[PDB]
């Protein structure tokens, strides 16, 4: 769904994505797009979280997560799961989970 329909989607990013300011840049891009959700480093060398917001903004974020990331990161792969349409947002902000 695109446009203004609200969606939620889970993501996991693989590559050189830890120790490169990925979490800070992701949170800044999410807030800039008006998204809520979260980002966290996993014990497997990856980055994961969820995004919630208007379909069009979430998709730009998905592209950012697949192609750009933080300046020194190198994204090899971005996997998205559990994409669903929602009527209300669950989260109120974009968190960095530690
Ligand atoms: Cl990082």
């Amino acid at each position: 769904a695109e446009g203004d329909t609200l969606i939620s989607v889970d993501y996991e990013i693989f590559g050189k994505v830890q120790g490169v300011f990925f979490r800070k840049y992701t949170q800044a891009e999410g807030k800039k797009l008006g998204l809520v959700g979260w980002v966290q480093n996993t014990d497997q060398g990856t980055v994961q979280g969820q995004l919630q917001g208007p379909a069009s903004k979430v998709r730009h974020m998905q592209e950012w997560l697949e192609t750009k990331g933080s300046p020194k990161s190198h994204i090899d792969r971005a996997s998205f799961h559990n994409e669903k349409v929602i009527v209300k947002l669950d989260y109120t902000d974009f968190q960095i989970v530690k």
